[PDB]
């Protein structure tokens, strides 16, 4: 089997990017974040304490003839910003793109933090990283691919994220005509839960390639690209008047600049980040100060190839026996 689905960005800045979930019987559409950073599928839900729903699609699993309640199980999670959401747990079918599993841990939240009320866009997640991070207690439940992988034509899902457009997501074949020359393939380590390997290096604008092993994830669940201080001071070191605030918390840049480009590096292969992809907007409304999509990782304690780079590539997500992952340019 296969499954292909558009991803939305959520608003104009690519902040997030939303793709149409089926599920349950008769199907309740949720418009939910893949985020290969975590791995619970969990949504906004009938059982979503009141005061924290705002414009959100909920999922309703009274009204799903295949809903069950997963008798003593919950869940609770935090993300990387602070943001956390709990509940409980149903088994129900659920379709990506044509793609179905049955059986699937849904998971229900009772309680959402602030930052997900307050974003209206997003109905949920749908978690892609390793199901050794999946936080439902007492038996850990494993995520959409995990449950899909052994019908899939191939153990691989593949990312192919846009620039202010949207994309796509596909399950289980890789589309050979979604991006351009070849796919370079690097070795993964699943010992913390995630798809974590090395960067060979990078380069600033025009500048010379710095080799340059750099450990990191790919999230497509963070917005941003969070590296090295050293790396991060030598990309705004290229951009007048560009400094980091710690009023503001990062790197902020005269909106009226032209950003350089930003490559890293995948063994010999490079892919490269145009400038424009590193804009995310004046700071405040009207503001001319404007902040950077290149942030430090110091104090996250990982380097993160969020959405800033990863929507520059072709990526697969090769969950074979050993997993890996690769990169085209497209
Ligand atoms: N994977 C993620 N990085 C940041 C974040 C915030 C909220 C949900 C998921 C994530």
């Amino acid at each position: 089997s296969t499954g292909s689905a558009t991803t939305t960005p959520i608003d104009s800045l690519d902040d997030a990017y939303i793709t149409p979930v089926q599920i349950g019987t008769p199907a309740q559409t949720l418009n939910l974040d893949f985020d290969t950073g975590s791995s619970d599928l969990w949504v906004f839900s009938s059982e979503t304490t009141a005061s924290e729903v705002d414009g959100q699609t909920i999922y309703t699993p009274s009204k799903s003839t295949t809903a069950k309640l997963l008798s003593g199980a919950t869940w609770s999670i935090s993300y990387g910003d602070g943001s956390s959401s709990s509940g409980d747990v149903y088994t129900d079918t659920v379709s990506v793109g044509g793609l179905t599993v049955t059986g699937q841990a849904v998971e229900s939240a009772k309680k959402v933090s602030s930052s997900f009320t307050e974003d209206s866009t997003i109905d949920g997640l749908l978690g892609l990283a390793f199901s050794t991070l999946n936080t439902v207690s007492p038996t850990q439940q494993k995520t959409f691919f995990d449950n899909a992988k052994a019908s899939l034509d191939s153990p691989v899902f593949t990312a192919d994220l846009g620039y202010h457009a949207p994309g796509t997501y596909n399950f289980g074949f890789i589309d050979t005509t979604a991006y351009t020359g070849s796919i370079t393939y690097t070795a993964v380590s699943t010992k913390q839960g995630f798809w974590e390997w090395t960067s060979t290096g990078y380069a600033v604008g025009s500048g010379t390639f710095k080799s340059t092993s750099i450990d990191g994830i790919a999230d497509t669940g963070t917005t941003l690209l969070y590296l090295p201080a050293t790396v991060v001071s030598a990309y705004w070191a290229q951009v007048s008047g560009a400094k980091s605030s710690s009023s503001v918390g990062g790197y902020v840049f005269p909106c009226s600049a032209t950003l350089p480009s930003f490559t890293f590096g995948v063994g010999s292969a490079r892919i490269v980040i145009p400038g424009d992809y590193i804009d995310f907007g004046p700071i405040s409304t009207g503001s001319s100060s404007c902040f950077g999509g290149i942030q430090s990782s110091a104090g996250i304690g990982i380097n993160i190839f969020g959405d800033v780079a990863l929507k520059a590539a072709f990526v697969v997500f090769n969950g074979a026996t050993t997993p890996t992952l690769g990169f085209a340019s497209k």
